[PDB]
């Protein structure tokens, strides 16, 4: 298939109260398709780092890979990790970019 | 090519808005969220993640996303039924909030 980039971002959480990422995921009768960055919030660690983008797929947190768990379980892990101190390592597939919110109609 | 295209005709007499948010890539435009009790919510067929291909006689496949959105707003503002043609996502998108 067409080449996709992956990046690993190490976040110093000392000066932040949040990653500042929303998470969206698709789950239906056909399976779970993984979890993605929905949007980013200025003021959080991920914005300050400046590499991750809406639409990127979150593959792994620290050494915990999500590709063989449910979206719900992946989110449980992310939840656990953000409530503990110290650096957070996020690895994303660069599936994102090019997204625009047009608002309500 | 599209898998599962549906035609959704909305009666816009009972409603003011479609009650959908739109996000575009580019790529094309997609349903971001659906607001309870709006035309689209009342209708029930369209789901978050579906791709919006056409409205009435205006096909978006040869149009920029910004132009598509402006066409759509113009049409919602004017009286008349609205026919949306969507390519289905399969549904099941979930918002998990913030971290
Ligand atoms: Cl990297």
């Amino acid at each position: 298939g067409s080449h996709m980039n992956i990046i690993t971002v190490t976040l110093n959480m000392e000066k932040y109260n949040f990653l500042g990422i929303s998470i969206v995921g698709q789950s239906n009768e056909r399976g779970d398709g993984g979890i993605y960055i929905g949007s980013i919030m200025k003021g959080g660690a991920v914005a300050a780092d400046g590499r991750i983008e809406p639409g990127d797929m979150l593959l792994q947190v620290n050494d915990m890979n999500f590709e063989n768990m449910s979206n719900d379980d992946a989110v449980r892990v992310l939840r656990d990790i953000v409530h503990k101190p110290g650096p957070i390592v996020l690895t994303v597939a660069k599936s994102g970019g090019g997204w625009k919110w047009y608002g309500w109609f």
